[PDB]
């Protein structure tokens, strides 16, 4: 049956691709290399670049309305960035397709300024889910400063003319003491995190009646089967380990002295307990609010794209 | 503090009539006065073409998109309705609001087939309010079948050829027998309702996770104080009371048998009680979640509209 998403098939994808000359020069192909090693240039060619160029047509549209309203209605012509939301699950490739995203999309003349702003850095240190009791419930609703994400993105939404967002570290597992990042009406914001199509229903603990998406212009639902899911997150939970043989700093410091077996052991029931408990309960149901459903298949490659009619 | 609105008093949003010029036309002038008695053609010049026009600068920008993104689309699409909302009290004037701006979104060229559908339709028959005693709670969330309602709207946004809604009737006091009201693909739905901007969280005995808003285009809530809302409540009643003066078959005979006086503190009460509550616990919470805030005054005079930067 019809569904409010159109699929593209083959040849509408193509026709995308091949609307602009957009492939890459040396230097930006080393730039991308360095955002992830194991990104695939196909990828980039096939899939990332006439996405970045999908969004460019929704951002360009909107600087042009913004153009006429703001002559129709007398105002001083103030910048409000475009917000762009990136969603999923633990380990899908949230933070990769961000920064890919971010990477292209300031090659684009209209919109250069480019800026990305992760969710981790609005959840409660580590100090207060301690207090609560949720040290085992990290990106659950409970675990976020629901309130102040919500204002980051109203206050951008205000044309205030700089914001100001905490900022997380996986590598620390916590929430940077005196790390906070600021930033200045850029002409685009990435929102990357699991919780940016959650809503007032999934925090009754301490309801809010205004969404991030209420303040978000284009969504993106970065989708995936659970065994993928579940494989990307223990690979990448053997990469921060093997990091941790030689860096003292890494909180992955005592798993670096487990037996891989056991290090996989312990990946796989944070995976189950946590993350894929988490995915079902909390993540998976909001899929259906974004604006671009992008699923993976083997190897991270994307296998389809879904977008609202 | 800046806030994410964009703010006009009345001399600023009149002042836009002139900014593009505008004048109504001869048969626009019975139709309006078709609709309201009481609504005044100043009030229509100076606040609701003014309004209409920013209404077609968004449409016009929608269907300029459109066109580009079907570049690569292609045209073998179907055509889906832009959608507005309009949220707000029982008895600010969201219907006389939406069958206004229906008629004057209908001059423009691009956007000529205007529907209407009100929320009211998808109120659950009085005889299953009985079942549940819920009959004091007509218009609270429990009242709706909200899956029907977000089915209709995620329908009419998946190019659905017909979509089909029921229909009620505030002369009856409930939904009609076999009265349902199909829509073919037009230019623009109108869905006017007190509910449109609820969510989720506001239908916690039967959760749904993609809301009415995330198939709205442009939203409108229609504020007003509580003193003034029991007025045109009260008022409104008492016309529906002379209107059964010569109409057994209205459910206000019960009330036109009654004295005057009687049936205003029946009124009174049933504001008091029912839709006074109704709009402090789940209308008013929404109203930021709208495009566009506008606000009225004595006499329902227009004296601020506020719209999302
Ligand atoms: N497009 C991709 N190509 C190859 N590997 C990827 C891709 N996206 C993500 N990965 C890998 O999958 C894992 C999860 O990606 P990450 O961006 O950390 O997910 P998230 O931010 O959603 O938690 C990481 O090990 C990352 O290197
Ligand atoms: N713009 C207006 N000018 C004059 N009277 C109005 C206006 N809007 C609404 N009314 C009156 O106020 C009452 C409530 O309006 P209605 O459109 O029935 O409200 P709702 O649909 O919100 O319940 C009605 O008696 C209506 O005639
Ligand atoms: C050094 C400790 C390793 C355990 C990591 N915990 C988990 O994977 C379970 C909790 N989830 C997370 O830590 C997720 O990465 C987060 C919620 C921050 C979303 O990006
Ligand atoms: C006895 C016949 C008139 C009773 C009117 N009821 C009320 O005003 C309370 C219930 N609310 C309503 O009937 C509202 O009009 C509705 C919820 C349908 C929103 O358009």
């Amino acid at each position: 049956l019809m569904t409010p998403y159109l699929q593209f098939n083959r040849h509408q994808w193509a026709a995308l691709r091949d609307s602009v000359p957009m492939t890459l020069t040396e230097d930006e192909i080393t730039r991308l290399k360095g955002i992830n090693e194991d990104l695939s240039l196909e990828e980039v060619a096939e899939i990332y670049l006439p996405l970045s160029r999908l969004l460019n047509f929704y951002i360009s549209s909107n600087l042009r309305r913004q153009a006429v309203l703001e002559q129709f209605l007398g105002t001083n012509g103030q910048r409000i960035p475009y917000i762009i939301s990136i969603a999923g699950s633990v380990a899908v490739g949230k933070s990769t397709t961000a920064r890919v995203l971010q990477a292209l999309l300031s090659r684009w003349p209209e919109h250069r300024h480019v800026e990305l702003i992760t969710t981790d850095g609005f959840l409660h240190p580590n100090s207060v889910l301690k207090e609560r009791g949720l040290m085992k419930k990290k990106g659950f609703p409970q675990s976020y400063d629901m309130h102040r994400l919500v204002k980051f993105v109203s206050d951008l939404k205000s044309g205030v003319p700089q914001a100001t967002a905490p900022v997380y570290s996986h590598l620390i597992y916590d929430v940077i003491p005196d790390g906070d990042k600021t930033v200045a009406q850029p002409d685009i914001l990435i929102l990357e995190g699991l919780n940016v199509l959650q809503s007032g229903m999934d925090y009754p603990h301490d309801p809010h009646h205004v969404f991030v998406s209420d303040f978000v212009d284009f969504s993106i639902y970065v989708d995936a089967p659970e065994e993928l899911l579940k494989s990307w997150y223990i690979n990448r939970f053997l990469k921060f380990r093997e990091g941790a043989f030689t860096d003292p700093d890494s909180y992955f410091h005592n798993y670096a002295k487990l037996s891989k077996e056991e290090a996989v052991d312990i990946a796989t029931s944070l995976w189950n307990e946590i993350n894929l408990m988490n995915l079902k309960e909390n993540i998976l149901p909001t899929r259906e609010r974004a604006s671009l459903i992008m699923t993976k298949s083997a190897n991270h490659s994307v296998n389809q794209v879904r977008l609202r009619k």
